């Protein structure tokens, strides 16, 4: 599988549920994921995956825009380290990684 472009959306099929990150480049993607609440993580794509397959999601690009991809690499690092209250559910972590890539729904 070759290297996603900076701003990708990465789809992670854990076993019975689905993860989300978006990619920043070499080797990295931005997250949420419990500390051990959920924090904004910025993690190499190699741990997050795991042993688990993933693959380039970038859904909605037929229908709207994505962001500049400096911008969507900027805004996905100033968020690191913000933590937040709701649960990491496919959908929320889909939710987070959307904004990033195309702005506030």
């Amino acid at each position: 599988i070759p290297e996603p472009k900076p701003g990708d959306l990465i789809e992670i099929f854990r076993p019975f549920y689905r993860h989300w990150a978006i990619y920043v480049g070499d080797g990295y993607v931005v997250h949420l994921a419990p500390p051990s609440k959920a924090i904004v993580k910025k993690e190499l794509l190699y741990d997050v995956a795991g042993s688990d397959k993933y693959q380039v999601n970038n859904k909605h690009d037929d229908k709207y825009s994505p962001l500049p991809c400096s911008k969507i690499i900027q805004r996905a690092e100033e968020l690191v380290g913000q933590e937040v209250l709701y649960k990491l559910t496919s959908e929320n972590c889909e939710h987070f990684v959307n904004e990033l890539r195309y702005g506030v729904a």
